[PDB]
């Protein structure tokens, strides 16, 4: 049950004055695409606080990637769901390497020890299995689950505007691309296969989420698909991301996050269409960091 909002004073939405005219702000299945200027955060904060919303955030920091945790967590403290209940779940093979980060009130962190796989691809891919059925405390502890890469930092507001039954994020590399150019898995022998005449968007593996129920469905489905591929001796071109794209093609997200929510400034600069850079890639030497 949802109680009444209080009296609030804010600017009236004007029907004949769009918030943004430069970008698509709703998908053809009527899911909002979240861009700066499309939402009044004061209204959303009220709505979500009235439900006493708890948000779980998963992050994997395996082998050398433990090094990214300090900046990830300390910037999350500044920018992620501030004012709301947050539970961080840090999955790692090195619990003792998790930095001691000071948290704001109503926020907690749990360290979950997992095995490290040799291949960086396997580490990235096994996140689906680990999130799903494996971790069962989510249904009891949180309302929504957000699942992100660790090799990142928050620079601006990431808040309740993202919350919805199911969301994916537009990959910063491809938001302007036509579907034939998307790096979907193209081999029919893979469960992740998507033909050149199908596809809405190219979502990045580094930021997805939803209600606990929908996230468990997504991760379960992706894990089972990866298992079928493995039994068939095929590995999708972009690993977990290929399966995530297949899933979101066949199960449309109820919100889509703009690339404000996943950006690499070194690689892609700061285009006019991005009014804020919210959650951004931390430079890494891929080869060095992925191998002993
Ligand atoms: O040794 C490792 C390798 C990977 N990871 C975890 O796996 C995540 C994804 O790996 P990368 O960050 O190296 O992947 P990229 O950002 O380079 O590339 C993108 O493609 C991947 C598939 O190749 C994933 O889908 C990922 O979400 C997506 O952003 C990392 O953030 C980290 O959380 C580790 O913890 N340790
Ligand atoms: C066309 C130009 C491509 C621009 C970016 C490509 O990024 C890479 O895309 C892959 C799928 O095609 C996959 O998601 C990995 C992704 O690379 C990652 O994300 C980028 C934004 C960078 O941060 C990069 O270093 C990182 O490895
Ligand atoms: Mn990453």
């Amino acid at each position: 049950f949802m109680v009444s909002l209080p009296r609030m004073v804010y600017p009236q939405p004007k029907v004949l004055t769009p918030c943004r005219k430069d970008v698509l702000v709703v998908t053809p299945w009527l899911a909002p695409i979240v861009w700066e200027g499309t939402f009044n955060i004061d209204i959303l904060n009220e709505q979500f606080r009235l439900q006493n919303t708890t948000i779980g955030l998963t992050v994997f920091a395996i082998k050398k990637y433990v090094a990214f945790l300090k900046l990830f967590l300390e910037t999350a403290e500044k920018h992620f769901m501030v004012g709301h209940r947050v539970h961080y779940y840090v999955f790692t093979d090195q619990p003792a390497a998790v930095p001691r980060v000071t948290l704001g009130t109503g926020r907690q962190l749990s360290v979950l020890e997992v095995r490290a796989y040799k291949r960086w691809q396997d580490v990235s891919m096994r996140r689906m299995e680990m999130i799903s059925f494996c971790e069962r405390r989510f249904l009891s502890e949180v309302d929504y689950l957000v699942c992100v890469d660790v090799d990142m930092e928050f620079r601006d507001h990431v808040g309740v505007e993202i919350l919805t039954p199911l969301f994916g994020t537009l990959h910063p590399g491809f938001y302007g691309s036509s579907r034939e150019a998307f790096t979907y898995e193209r081999r029919p022998q893979s469960q992740a296969y998507i033909p050149k005449d199908e596809g809405d968007f190219y979502y990045m593996g580094a930021f997805f989420g939803g209600s606990v129920q929908e996230v468990q469905r997504l991760t379960r489905a992706c894990h089972q698909a990866m298992m079928v591929d493995q039994a068939n001796g095929i590995e999708a071109v972009w690993h977990d991301e290929s399966h995530l794209n297949k899933y979101l093609l066949r199960h449309k997200p109820t919100k889509v996050l703009s690339p404000e929510y996943l950006w690499d400034q070194q690689l892609l600069g700061w285009p006019a269409v991005l009014r804020k850079l919210r959650f951004t890639a931390v430079p890494k030497n891929h080869q060095a960091v992925r191998n002993p």
